[PDB]
């Protein structure tokens, strides 16, 4: 297909909740070498976000049913799923590295993709062992921090993508870097700063995200 | 080791990996040894899900594509993707129908299993019908009907009217009558008849039996109500 038939099919796949098909088309569209529009950028994220999501919950369940045990079929199936999963993260990371991350000028685009690279290194960190864990945590952090730097420098505290970044970086703090106080701090600040500037917005976008921030706040700053 | 396959199928269930689960179960069954009651369900559940979500995709695309009746026309894209999903669904169904023919359907032994697998054959033809152009469609609808009818005959003779398998069969068969076969009277008659004969025998069922029978009965009466309004 040409670059436009992939992109509407991906949109059809989305409607159909055929999320791996969606990812397949989105990967193909990106490999036609041309910059992604803003909504196309969101199709790519949604595609892989959903594929990996199912793999992560599968892995989470299989790991639960393993740490107790305390036969081999469990470890094996966990390993099959880990491998599929990493397979998928490596594929997004390769796609980010080779076509997306900086054939860019926009503060938004550079931040979107870096947020994504933070995200998919983070998924890999959850599954990692212990140097190539330390190593991918480091990478995720670097990806997120650099997106954080740019977005502070160049975007408003209500920008939906900047909020998504803070949201996720604060989840990384809490869940990956065992840094609860950094996570609660980052979530609080981000909420408060976005709240302060809400009146200026055409914004259910920012608002939706603000809620997930608070939700996390509630869960974390709590017994 | 089928022991391993069955094990990973149960693992795949918990983790909601239904392709996998259905693959483990396709394996197990291909070892040639019969399938216990629980393993019957793992097979059923595994494929129920792969198909069901494939059905859902197809319905979404069939709807988009079926209008497209002229804000249009991103036409080529839509039709081809529906057809891709189609062949894919059709392959799963055939795989299930294959398993049934090439291993699972038998003369033997147990009556609950024979009815179960012939009920499954009918369900999976039925899924194929929902998607079919025909005749070839009047053709697959027949095959659904024949399978269901072979299960019906067996359960009527070899099972009591309250049986959860016999009831689920009657239930599905009656839905197939109304939804697919354009035989709403057959559907109603069968659903009422099934429900009443269960009801009249419910009294002879021990404490630890009826919650299952009665739950399907509630689904039979529901449909009856809906098919009268």
């Amino acid at each position: 297909m040409e670059r436009a038939s992939l992109i509407q099919k991906a949109k059809l796949a989305e409607q159909a909740e055929r999320y791996e098909d969606m990812a397949a088309f989105m990967k193909g569209a990106v490999e036609k070498g041309e910059e992604l529009s803003c909504e196309e950028r969101n199709l790519l994220s949604v595609a892989y976000k959903n594929v990996v999501g199912g793999q992560r919950a599968a892995w989470r369940v299989l790991s639960s049913i393993e740490q107790k045990s305390n036969g081999p079929e469990v470890r094996e199936y966990r390993e099959k799923v880990e491998t599929e999963l990493q397979g998928v993260c490596d594929t997004v990371l390769g796609l980010l590295d080779s076509h997306l991350i900086k054939e860019a000028g926009d503060a938004e685009s550079r931040v979107f993709y870096l947020k994504m690279k933070g995200d998919y290194y983070r998924y890999l960190a959850e599954v990692a062992t212990g140097d190539d864990k330390k190593r991918i945590i480091d990478s995720a952090r670097s990806a997120y921090q650099e997106a954080m730097d740019i977005s502070k420098k160049e975007m408003p505290p209500t920008n939906p993508i900047r909020l998504g970044l803070a949201l996720n970086f604060s989840v990384f703090h809490y869940e990956i870097a065992n840094s609860p106080e950094e996570a609660i701090s980052l979530a609080k600040t981000t909420f408060d700063e976005a709240m302060a500037d809400l009146h200026t917005l055409s914004y259910k976008d920012s608002t939706l995200i603000m809620q997930l921030l608070r939700d996390n706040l509630t869960l974390w700053t709590a017994d």
